[PDB]
């Protein structure tokens, strides 16, 4: 039915010691279903996790790449997944739809599994421009990808207003945005591709809200920030059953 | 007499929780005089404050912009004020008078209210080169601004040796530098402009020293770093009466 789900952690902060305790918990956790778990972080924690994380279902990812040289070095360092187009890169650092599109194409060429992020601001949401915004973002990425490349792409839909604010989208809001993105992909690229495509939801996900969100027809997992620094991340992974 | 004063906070560090407590304190504080309050920060706290800060007298600002795309995105994100040419950008990152001048011109074009920072090092101060340094910095900015643009500019004078060191300038030192900058502007651009111009003082300002500094004829407010992370920032705002 639904493609293999992904439960990605976005370690935006935390201390080396507290984090290794988490890694121990994960390593000792049996997941009785097929799900790809991803732990994304910065150089600070990347060396530790790359060596301390042993769970068969987990993989590590870099939080961003500034250029082709970094993609190359990261690849050599042994990192195969990467998160691109995350909120702040777009609104704080000014990366345009075109720029992240180029980054996504480059990463894929270098052989990475890419989690490309998209989402609208509170202003856009309220102005009723969600659908146009989201599709423009996704369209920019598509313009640079060859049909084969989609095999290496995961889309993460995160309303900018839901990230770190405590304000999660509703099962209906998420499902609608995801359904829209999938439709666009199906009609523009192919239904074969659209069906294989994982579209994750990110924006204040936690152990208590995950299942309802996951139950939606078009939600294939989550990109989790805050709750991924806590052991409740385990409940979030179990919610992708 | 003096133009409307500005009490700007420069949140260089701090935790999300501690910071929201401050925002609550601010939001519940009545200021019985006309003053523009500004809370400047990085992407980390910018999303929270933009949503949690409700005080009618407060506005939020970005701590820097790396290029035109960032100015555009920030503008769209809903940020209208920006701090440029701050100490570290000049001495640590190597931004020249010319570069920050260009940044100031660009920001103004994009529609921002700009706090352009200037100031000399301890070496320069001691070598007795304060006046030449400060004027060269300001002159570089002027070379790129059209007379109309000055309406969107606020100048912050912060001796590099006073920032974060605990070593504040004396009411006489600040007043002299401010008087000099205003004179230059008056004779080079116009007295109309010079009079409307807010020149703030920054460099180890606190609740205890603010009033004396503010009492000077040419001091129009403060850019505060350390003390802005504490509730004494309220006393600093009251000092602009």
């Amino acid at each position: 039915s639904k493609p293999q789900p992904i439960a990605a952690a976005n370690w935006k902060s935390g201390s080396p010691d507290s984090l290794s305790e988490l890694i121990d918990l994960f390593n000792s956790t049996s997941i009785n279903h097929d799900v790809q778990c991803v732990v994304a972080s910065t150089f600070v924690h990347l060396a530790m996790t790359k060596e301390r994380l042993s769970h068969p279902k987990f993989v590590i990812a870099a939080q961003n790449a500034g250029n082709a040289d970094a993609l190359a070095s990261l690849k050599d360092f042994g990192v195969n997944w990467i998160v691109l187009g995350h909120s702040e890169r777009r609104w704080y650092y000014g990366e345009t739809n075109e720029i992240v599109a180029d980054k996504v194409a480059a990463a894929v060429a270098s052989g990475f599994m890419v989690i490309a992020c998209i989402g609208e601001t509170l202003q856009e949401r309220e102005s009723g421009r969600t659908a146009v915004v989201v599709l423009t973002q996704i369209a920019a990425i598509a313009k640079k990808l060859k049909k084969a490349d989609w095999a290496k792409v995961v889309i993460a839909y995160e309303p900018v207003w839901a990230i770190g604010t405590g304000k999660v989208a509703t099962p209906q809001q998420a499902q609608e945005a995801h359904a829209l993105i999938r439709s666009w992909v199906s009609s523009k690229i192919g239904a074969d591709v659209a069906g294989e495509l994982r579209i994750l939801y990110g924006g204040s996900v936690n152990g208590k809200n995950a299942r309802t969100l996951y139950q939606q027809r078009d939600v294939n997992g989550f990109l989790v920030g805050g709750a991924s620094l806590k052991p409740e991340f385990v409940d979030i992974i179990k919610a992708t059953q």
